[PDB]
């Protein structure tokens, strides 16, 4: 076998997406898998990724209610040697669309470069209050 | 949606907790979820976190017996902008209490700052020998 | 309990192994657990590790077919204080043998030092074309 060392700036990302809508279990990990593939194909990027099922705990920002839910951690290692701005923008857009598609209050996105965190973002719904 | 960049020093942690007591499967991931919420509430900290079910392999330190068990990886991203000492102390205390509550020989705690590991600790029972 | 800080250079690794052979679901996480234990014992190293079940998406390199499969993320924290070359070589050998044993096109290996990525490798089959 060939031991090929990966090219580029060493970008990776983690995205956390919950599967409850408020206190109601609603979605599944496979829904997130399929939606992520579809979004990434429309970006023209290789969709390759890992999806980890989790239990998650989140405090709702408006009401303060604590929710325990199923959630998904998406792990993306860049295998295409994208620029920092290109990778970051595509991951941000993916997180923003996942938030809408799963009707979520918040999606967390972490961007790394050689494992060093460049940015942690909370993508937060602007539902009118 | 708002793309809010997270504040503070960028602290996060990972805690590994097994669910066997010796060679006996005993606990579940939901037990760890509930106990973690309870401990973190008593610390006055937001309990928000992710919990990953795993299979784990561990060599018992006294007997050398190899155990294969279910285990839990707790992933904590600090969203409250705590100081390094405050975050580290609260995570250490959480790990120490989880070790007791689940009757474990060892719990592993990793503390990161912007993804860079600051400390890896093995929290080890002092059972008399 | 004792809060023991871990010794050595702070090495860790992640290995991603799929469980499909082409488009056919074939293997299970427990198969990977058992095979990893066996390989690491023959290396003379402590086998201790974590194994995370995942859904994975991979683009086959020859045909371009997109596969969705079950997969495993192996997480290894070095608890024995190995040298960089010793740890790296043993993890590389483990990944290469897992690729063969599970008839895989590609296995991904990431090596970290204090969380900073030193190398990401794709271990790729050299099947004749
Ligand atoms: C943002 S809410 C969606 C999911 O993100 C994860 N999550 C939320 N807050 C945190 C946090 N501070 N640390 C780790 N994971 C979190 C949990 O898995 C949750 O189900
Ligand atoms: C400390 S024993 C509890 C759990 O920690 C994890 N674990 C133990 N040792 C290691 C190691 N060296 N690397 C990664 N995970 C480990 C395994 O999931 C185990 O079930
Ligand atoms: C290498 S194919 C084996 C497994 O590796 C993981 N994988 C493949 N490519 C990527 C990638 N670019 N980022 C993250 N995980 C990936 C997926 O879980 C897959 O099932
Ligand atoms: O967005 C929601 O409504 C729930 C709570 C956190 C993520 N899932
Ligand atoms: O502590 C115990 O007894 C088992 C072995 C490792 C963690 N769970
Ligand atoms: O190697 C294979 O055939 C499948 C596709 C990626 C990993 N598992
Ligand atoms: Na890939
Ligand atoms: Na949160
Ligand atoms: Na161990």
């Amino acid at each position: 076998s060939l031991m090929e060392r990966l090219g580029g700036g060493g970008f990776s990302a983690r995205i956390f997406v919950g599967l409850n809508v408020g206190d109601k279990p609603t979605y599944t990990i496979e829904d997130v898998v399929k939606d992520t593939i579809a979004i990434r194909k429309r970006q023209g990027i290789l969709p390759d990724a890992s999806f980890v099922a989790q239990r998650g705990v989140y405090t709702e920002q408006r009401s303060g209610q604590l929710v325990t839910e199923n959630s998904v951690q998406i792990i993306i290692i860049d295998l295409e040697g994208l620029s920092k701005e290109d990778f970051t923008g595509k991951v941000q857009a993916l997180g923003k669309e996942l938030r809408e598609d799963f009707k979520q209050e918040s999606v967390i996105v972490e961007i790394q470069e050689r494992g060093i965190v460049q940015d942690v973002y909370s993508i937060t719904a602007e539902w009118y209050e």
